[PDB]
């Protein structure tokens, strides 16, 4: 595997969903859905540790972890949790979630490398599924 590129979104399905399970009005969730239009995701891997960048216009966002070891990072809708990721297959990762402060809805999300050289992402609450689509710029 290696996840390591400079990722940019051609596609998002169901965003819009996220984050009305996530408890944001509407129309700030038109806005998020409009920002997602714009965002890239930057990666460095090597071997099980990964450096991730997420950046729209506005704002960016740093995720460093190991696969398997606990860290903590921020939920969708930007309540701060406790994360750990596994591996599902050679490309593929999981990550659950868990609430540091109270409660609300399952989340989690996994990132995917296809054959064809797409990155896959997708962020679960609950019952919904967001998946987005990148390609390496
Ligand atoms: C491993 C890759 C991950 C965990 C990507 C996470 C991406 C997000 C949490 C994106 C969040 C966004 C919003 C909360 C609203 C603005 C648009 C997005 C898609 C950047």
């Amino acid at each position: 595997p290696n996840f390591s590129g400079n990722w940019k979104i051609i596609r998002s399905e169901n965003f819009e969903e996220l984050l009305k399970v996530l408890g944001v009005n509407v129309m700030l969730r038109k806005i998020a859905v409009a920002a997602a239009s714009k965002y890239a995701v930057e990666i460095k891997q090597e071997g099980d540790t990964f450096y991730i960048k997420v950046s729209t216009t506005v704002y960016t966002t740093e995720i460093n972890f190991k696969v398997g070891e606990e860290f903590e990072e921020q939920t969708v809708d930007g309540r701060p949790c406790k994360s750990l990721v596994k591996w599902e297959s050679e490309n593929k990762m999981v990550c659950e979630q868990k609430l540091l402060k109270g409660e609300g809805p399952k989340t989690s999300w996994t990132k995917e490398l296809t054959n064809d050289g797409e990155l896959i992402l997708t962020m679960t609450a609950d019952d919904v599924v967001c998946t987005q689509v990148f390609v390496r710029e």
